[PDB]
Order: structure tokens, then sequence, then C-alpha cells
């Protein structure tokens, strides 16, 4: 029985193998949507060529690859049981991966949904919060493969672009934190702090309007509340490459931080993505939990496990894309407007994509 | 009759005439739990009998003073007017004022406490998202009082130290949005962008942990979740003295950048302040309103009014004190727990003075 309704899940991706991650460097250092225009343009291939045997020794030491796609089709497939028996009038769906920097891209993804006639399609970022790097650089990729092979879609187009709030996002996170939480020693609880830790971002990319800090600070504030604030915590930010000034705290300087000052038991919380990843497997897990901590003497530092398969993600997803669908909506209200200080022409059309189709 | 429970409004305070001017920036230069400017001291008074004359000029602008005053005795009368009903038990309630920066000094209305040998004293926060430099600041003139004065306190103290989403609160400001929507010209009501204005903080406190951006970011989010994010929204960063990097975008620059990109049609709302004052009724009203404004070919902008005196605002705030009181709390989970990277060896004893207290 033949599709009607296709979902697309947006992620940048990881590399699957240790063979991938030199395309995975090169799609990614090219992507402009994402980063600076350092005479890039083919400056890319350089930095790849160097970097890739180091990150390559990083995903050696976490079963060599990332877990990403494994977690999407899990989330995925769950999403799509749920929504034929909730959305029998959209009733038969079906999940689409569509990695910004890895196999299968979105640019493969939109080609598969055109081949098999579908009446609908929604681009459905996994980033919960939004960003013109993370987000927006899916969403323009969408636009753009429907310029470069010059014809509108066949297919009805919509988004849901955001959801730092959505209840049952909230709720996982939640349920994530109590069961991390009943772990620490009975006596070492109530002083336990919450670090809420996200993707840093440059102070270039915050500078210009950028969105994404205020909406993960909602996600923190919403998770909070429903933990009725039993544990003090704080939001601070992770990664922070190159030279340029990005926005901080960072998680490491801000673990460092905790125990030079008396405060040795920290929850570790990934609050801005919905699987495990170099990020938090590697730097927060290993790297930080391990070689850092250890240098700190921290009495114990427990991460709160990611959503990964946790069914209530599922119902997450599925209660998203039906909300969608009977809101009839098009892209949220935030979409429609652009950065104050926005440089870039494709956001604009990337826009006018979802905002002015004919369905 | 007896005051029995009091209730120590903390602000910041601005010069009520031109002749305080001078006086109020000399403390607000002083003052190393605002700013580590005293770099070298005395070289406050430098700056102070510096920039008087401008800043007196400022005021000139707007009546020759800041209203803070006005509306703080308003706001405090409502609220015990409302405590005194709905609380009876906690006897008749009386309200004090404590500016930072000027008369009333936080240490003459507890000089007037400690005299008017009240049962209970309730130090609470004018600023609904917590910073160090505002709030902070505050407890600890507090904290240094009793230091100072070298005794322990006579009556039994508690704090509201952040209350970023209390729904009155959110209320009040989704009403206020919704009153100044109406005014804008009809067929224009749904392309104006909600520009969210809150005074901005150096990179160095926010990349120390200040929890501030974070808890403001919650306001926003609330305020449009209230709103069915009718219009779309930004949340940038106003005031911003010196040359060392904030946080932003910034207000003027957004405002501009918006107005170039088509975006016209503007909406401010001070986000994290209950009154009107030099930053709202000059800054804003006036060099963004007027000024950079018309000059950027708005088409236009408006400002939604300050809390100032709505019968719902006081409610808030006997809302809030009437809970506290049944709670029995002395301090938010959130105070206590220092920034990671906190150096400022008062903050500890603050804590201490609301959690360990001898009576
Ligand atoms: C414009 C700002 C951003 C820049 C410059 C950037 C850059 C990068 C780069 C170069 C890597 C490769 C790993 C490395 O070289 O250390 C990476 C990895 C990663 N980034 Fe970002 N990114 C940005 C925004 C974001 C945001 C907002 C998120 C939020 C979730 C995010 C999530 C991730 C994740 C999950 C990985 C690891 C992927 C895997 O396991 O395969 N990025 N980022
Ligand atoms: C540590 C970071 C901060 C610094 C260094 C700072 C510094 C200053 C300075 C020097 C002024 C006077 C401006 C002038 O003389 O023209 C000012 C004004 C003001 N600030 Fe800040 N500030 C900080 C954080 C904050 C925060 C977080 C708030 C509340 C959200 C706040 C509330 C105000 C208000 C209401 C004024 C108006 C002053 C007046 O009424 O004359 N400040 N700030
Ligand atoms: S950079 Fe945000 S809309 Fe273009
Ligand atoms: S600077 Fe925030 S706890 Fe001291």
């Amino acid at each position: 029985r033949k599709p009607k309704t296709g979902i697309l899940m947006l992620n940048m991706g990881g590399p699957e193998t240790l063979g991938d991650v030199h395309d995975f460097l090169l799609r990614l250092f090219l992507d402009r949507d994402l980063m600076t225009l350092p005479i890039q343009n083919k400056l890319a291939p350089a930095i790849a060529k160097r970097r890739t045997p180091k990150i390559q020794e990083q995903y050696r030491r976490i079963g060599g690859g990332s877990p990403i796609k494994i977690w999407t089709s899990k989330q995925g497939e769950g999403m799509v049981k749920l929504l034929d028996e909730l959305s029998p009038n959209t009733a038969p769906h079906k999940y689409y991966i569509g990695f910004r920097y890895v196999h299968p891209l979105t640019e493969e993804a939109i080609e598969e949904m055109e081949r098999d006639g579908l009446e609908r399609a929604i681009a459905f970022t996994q980033y919960p919060q939004y960003s013109c790097s993370t987000t927006g650089s899916s969403l323009n990729a969408i636009y753009r493969y429907y310029n470069q092979v010059g014809r509108k879609p066949t297919m009805k187009w919509s988004t849901i672009d955001r959801w730092p709030t959505h209840h049952l996002l909230i709720q996982c996170f939640a349920d994530h934190i109590l069961k991390e939480l009943d772990h620490f020693p009975l006596e070492k609880r109530s002083e336990v702090v919450i670090l809420f830790s996200a993707h840093s971002l440059p102070m270039s990319v915050v500078n210009r309007g950028d969105p994404y800090p205020q909406e993960v600070s909602a996600t923190v504030q919403k998770v909070m509340e429903r933990l009725e604030y039993c544990n003090p915590y704080r939001l601070v930010w992770q990664s922070k490459v190159g030279p340029m000034p990005w926005l901080g705290p960072q998680t490491d300087e801000s673990i460092k931080g905790l125990c030079e000052r008396g405060r040795k038991n920290i929850l570790l919380v990934p609050i801005a993505f919905t699987s495990d990843h170099i990020d938090t497997l590697y730097e927060l897990d290993i790297e930080y939990s391990q070689v850092l901590a250890k240098e700190c003497g921290v009495e114990n530092i427990r991460r709160a496990e990611s959503l990964n398969g946790n069914p209530l993600f599922s119902k997450a997803l599925a209660d998203l894309v039906h909300s969608h669908i009977q809101s009839n909506e098009l892209c949220s209200k935030q979409l429609t407007l652009s950065c104050p200080l926005c440089v870039n022409p494709v956001c604009r059309e990337t826009k006018s994509f979802f905002t002015s189709q004919q369905l």
C-alpha cells in the first residue's frame, strides 16, 4: 500500500564508519550557511585532509563511527507506527533520513521522496531549538535542491522547524534526569547541580540575531519547572573550535569551575540533542567525565541518558507531526522573520519556499 | 497597629532630580558587585564628576528625574493593600524601598526595618530575572550591612530572589503587548516584529555563568506562549557602556538592521524591568524610537507601556509574597548555587545569610 505522507527528518549527521570521516569533514567545511568565508571555496579540502586522522581516532574510541543513523531510524519507525494509527486520514506514513554532511544526504532523500509520488512532505528538523546554522542549513538545502534541479516540487511541502518546548520532549528530559539523580548517593543527591550543556555558537552568529540560545534557554526553564526546581542548575555551552569568541561559559571551564568551589556532584544534561554522538559519547562522557574530572577531584559526575530509543520520544515525534497536519500550518511564525543582521540572500528564499508554494 | 511583616523592595534606583545625578553615578561606579572597573579605584569619582552634566542633560530630556521611586511607592502600596486582606495572619504588612544607588538606600531602609521591630523581613528583588550585578549586588548590600554594623539581625529574613516566569507577570506583558498591537494600522498588524529588549551584560559576566540571560529568555518564551505566537519575535539587548564585548545583538543595531531588510514595523518590549526609567524614557522613546528610527525610514515603531501602575502587577507582587510566606522558603534553590566562575567572595556569605541565619 503506497505512501501518502513523507516525513523528512533533518540533522547534520555523522560518519557511520571511520571511512566516512573525510567527506563529512569536507561537505561541512564547505557549507556556507554554517561558517565564515575565508577564501574557503577550496580551502576545506586541505583541512579535511589534516583533521581526518585525528577525528578518526576520536571516532575510534567510541566503536568507530556515530550512532545517529541507528537512532534516527529507530525514532522514525516508532513515529511512523503511531501516526498510521493516530492520523489515518494521512494514513500511510513514511520517514526519510536527510543528513546535511553524510549519506543519505538531504539531497538524496528529496530525490527518493519525489520518486515515491507523495501527497505530502514535511521538513521535520530534529533540532528542537532553532539555529540558522542547524535548522537553517537543512532547510536552505531543500530550497536549493529544487533550485539546482530546476522544477517546482510535485507534492505539498511544510516544515516543523522548531519545537524547543514540546511537552513530551520536556517529559523525556525530566524523566531521564530523575533516573540519573537516582544513582547519586542518597546523601549527595540534594547538592547535585544540574549542568545543562548545548553546542556553543560563535559570538558572530549570536550577535547576528540567531534565535538558538533564547530557545535552548526555553527548553531548560521548562524542564526545571517540571522538576519543580528540585536541584540547582546553570545553562552552559560545549565546544568552541577556532580562535573566535564563542558564547560561554564553556562546559569544560564550568565543571572545573564548580569543583574548585566545593561543588563536586554534577549531573550533565545534553539539552540540544536527541541522540548519542561524538559530543556526548566522546566530548562529554570520555574527556570531560573521565580525563578532566579526574584531574579536578570530582566526587561524582553523571550524564543524563540521551533520548535515543525512549518510546516517549517517538510519541513526541508523532504528536508533532500530527498537530502540524491538523493545524495546516506551513512553518512557525518565527521562520517568517530573518535575523535582524542576516547577510544571507538564501534565507529569505527558503522562507518563501515554505510560505508561498501553491498548497 | 504595629507592622509585623516588612517587604523590602530592592531596586538599583536612579536620580530623582538632576541634583542627585552625581551621587548616583558615584555609588553606581563604586560598586565592585556591579563592575570590576574599580581597576584603579577613586577612578570612580573621576568619572562621576566627569559625566554628571551629560547625564543631567539626558534626565532633563524626560522631566528632570527618574520616576523609579513614584512607581515603586504606588506598587508598594497596592501590594500592601492586597497582603493585608489576603494574608491576615501576617498582620499589617509594610513596604520599604531599598535602592542600591540613591535615597532611600538599602542601608537606610534596613535601619528603619530594624527600628520598626518587625517579626519578619522579606527581601523582594524588583528584578524578575536574577543577575549577580543587580539582585546579587542588592542582596550583598544587606549582608554587608549586618557585617558592617557587626550585629545579628533582630528579625527573620528571607528573599524572593527571582521570578522570571510568574503567571501574573507574564499576563501584564502579554496584555501590554496586545494593547500596543491594536494601535498599529490594521493592515500592518500581522507584520509587526516584537523586539523584546533587556539591559545587556559584558561578555565577561555572561561567560562566567551569570544566570540572567537564561532567565530573560524564559520570560520571553512564556509571553509569546500566552500570545500564541501571533507575531514573530527576537530578544535583543540594549544600553551597553564601554568598549569591551557585550551581549548582542543590540537593540539599536537590530532596529536598524530590520528596517533595511524590509521589516519596518516594530514593537519594543522592555522585558527585564517593571518601571519606566532612563533606558525606557530616553534610550528607547528617543534615540531608538525617534532619532535612529525616523532616519531608517521606519513605518511604525511603538513601545509597550512599562508595568508601572497596572493593578494586575501589584497583584503579582502580593501573590509572590503570599506564596513565599506559605512556602517557608528562605531563598530560591537557584540562589544556593554561585556562578561556576564566581570570584566575588561576598557571594558565598550572602548565600549563608539567607540559608544559615541564626534567627
Ligand atoms: C555555527 C556554529 C557551529 C559550528 C562552527 C559547528 C562546527 C562543527 C564542526 C567543525 C564539527 C566537527 C567536529 C569537530 O571538528 O570537532 C561539529 C560537530 C558537531 N556539531 Fe557543530 N557546529 C555549529 C553549530 C552546531 C549546533 C548549534 C549544534 C547543536 C546541536 C551542533 C551539533 C554538533 C554535533 C552533534 C557534532 C558531532 C557530530 C557527530 O557525532 O557525528 N553544531 N560541529
Ligand atoms: C555587570 C554588568 C552591568 C554593567 C557594567 C552596567 C553598567 C551600567 C552603567 C554604567 C549605567 C549608567 C549608564 C549611564 O551612565 O548612562 C547603567 C544603567 C542602567 N542599568 Fe546597567 N549595568 C550592568 C547590568 C545591568 C542589568 C543586568 C540590569 C537589569 C536588567 C541593569 C539595569 C540598569 C538600569 C535600569 C540603568 C539605567 C540607569 C539610570 O537609570 O540612570 N544593569 N548600567
Ligand atoms: S542568518 Fe538567520 S535568517 Fe539568515
Ligand atoms: S558572581 Fe554570581 S555567585 Fe558570585
